[PDB]
């Protein structure tokens, strides 16, 4: 369940199905960015559209995002990591996500950034 | 794998800098939230400053609340930290990803919730 909610969200976000991705969130679901800014359920839909817009710009510029290892903690926290290398393979940024899960819905998306 | 990350923490809690340093390979690094790399030369000093911080936390009632140490299929071991004040107000979050190599820590990678 826990992983499955987090799995679909990404796949859906890759397939521009904003709807299903938004379904995985509870109405009190939040999204906290590397810098600690909280996005309410009001603010998520807009943000996520900007976010799939970024990934496009990456694929357009040969910049390759390299995901790795989606895993569930005993409490239900699901971890995944991202690595953003350029065209040559030079890593420009790392990112990590922790997903607090609640009632089979995403309660918090928590992004940490490797500036 | 997690055993390397497990011991390291326990040792670091027990001021046994030696064992904690053993879990690291000689080309082991430590990258902080802000992306500064600490070489195997620089780790020992840093780690002493770091257990010095945790003391100051316990002294000020500020409670670190660890949660859920887990191994990814590749061998990356994740753990998270939450630093609440005396009242329970969360001041900071932290997360670590451990790249493991040859039964030794290759990289400690800290991400910060500023």
């Amino acid at each position: 369940m826990s992983k499955e909610v987090v799995s679909l969200f990404f796949q859906a976000s890759h397939d521009n199905d904003v709807e299903t991705a938004m379904s995985c969130f509870a109405e009190d679901g939040i999204w906290v960015d590397p810098t600690g800014k909280v996005y309410e359920r009001n603010e998520i839909k807009e943000y996520l559209v900007q976010q799939i817009g970024v990934l496009e710009d990456f694929h357009s510029q040969g910049v390759s995002v390299n995901y790795f290892d989606m895993v569930e903690a005993p409490d239900g926290r699901v971890y995944i990591g991202a690595s953003v290398k350029a065209a040559d393979g030079t890593e420009i940024r790392r990112f990590l996500d922790v997903f607090e899960m609640r009632d089979g819905k995403i309660a918090v998306k928590d992004v940490f950034g490797k500036q």
